[PDB]
């Protein structure tokens, strides 16, 4: 297995400058001239994308008023990073305006620059209940005692006493998170992106109640939005990195791991009708003499 | 004015409801959800 | 060659009868012995 030693970026500049894995040369030839070469196939190789990863950087300072707030820290961890189902509502695309006039009365248009833009991300989590309903549990409190109260439109926490003056401020309610798109090995960050100023937005979870004897139960699915203010770059992909570096795959394997099970628990042993048993006891040992 | 009207114990999510039982009359009719299983049905017992 | 089952773990509800020793037994000659035959069994890959 050899390809042509120019098939790979070897410095990462110009365009390239600030990625992580390896780039495709783009001045090899492609497969859409007058005819494709097989000489070269290996950089007709494609992209295929990978699920987002969240990063949880920064938790509300809401919580220390509280008076546990290790379990608000560590769900909140939990359900961003491990008990998401579905991420979307990211996007960081540019879009550009010009203007027009007419290069004569033919029909042709002679067009300026204008201006230059870029999209905006609305994030959206999705989860599924559990027993108990923690989820639901969790973020309607969360708005109930940290945002605010429908009867009266003022956080339950202001009813103890000394809450910081500064409680109206973004930092008192709010959290971060960090978006890396990682390649099919998940050691090198493709892309990433850092949004800040997040709290729910919208509907919360759903509170229906029916009744139906005759109808099949169904799962309850938790949608949520948030806010956010987004930065990307080059720092934010150094960033992202980072992150990655950690968390590494070195040692492990999943095709090794041993069974979550040791053993046939001791009442299974109390028991004498099995396998085991009937060539243990109740077969007979004569030997065997040829 | 404002230092008055405080706000401290007050949770209206933790209030307790405006009605703290059935009513009597209501009682009285036997013919409910739980009434079925205090009176209606035998209770022999469950064997397994 | 045909397979074979062994029993790992029993259901914490033969604990609640009032003879749980014999629930346990019964589960484990008819998953064991009385097993006529065994089929679904799959683990195969798929490369999309």
């Amino acid at each position: 297995a050899k390809k042509d030693p120019n098939t790979i970026m070897s410095a990462n500049s110009s365009y390239a400058n600030g990625a992580n894995g390896s780039v495709t040369n783009l001045e090899i030839p492609a497969a859409f001239g007058y005819t494709p070469d097989f000489r070269y196939y290996h950089a007709a190789a494609d992209y295929t994308r990978r699920p987002t990863i969240a990063f949880l950087m920064e938790l509300p300072n809401c919580f220390k008023d509280t008076d546990d707030a290790a379990k608000w820290g560590g769900s909140l961890k939990a359900l961003i990073e491990m008990h998401s189902r579905t991420i979307d509502g990211l996007d960081y695309t540019l879009e550009v305006e010009h203007v027009e006039t007419p290069f004569g009365g033919g029909g042709e248009m002679m067009q300026t620059l204008s201006k230059v833009r870029r999209a905006r991300s609305v994030p959206v989590f999705t989860w599924v209940e559990k027993i108990g309903m923690p989820v639901s549990r969790f973020w309607n409190n969360y708005i109930l005692y940290f945002m605010g109260e429908p009867n009266s439109n003022v956080a339950g926490i202001i009813g103890k006493g000394g809450i910081t003056p500064a409680a109206t401020y973004p930092d008192y309610n709010t959290f971060s998170v960090l978006f890396v798109e990682p390649d099919p090995t998940e050691r090198y960050a493709l892309r990433s992106t850092l949004i800040t100023n997040m709290q729910p937005t919208g509907q919360g979870p759903e509170m229906r109640m029916s009744k139906d004897q005759t109808s099949s139960p169904e799962q309850l699915q938790i949608s949520q939005t948030f806010t956010g203010l987004q930065m990307v770059g080059r720092g934010v992909d150094k960033l992202g990195q980072m992150m990655l570096d950690r968390a590494s795959q070195t040692g492990i394997d999943l095709n090794a791991q041993p069974a979550f099970l040791s053993d046939r628990e001791a009442d299974v042993a109390a028991r004498t009708d099995g396998y085991i048993d009937q060539l243990v006891s109740s077969l007979s040992k004569p030997g065997v003499a040829i």
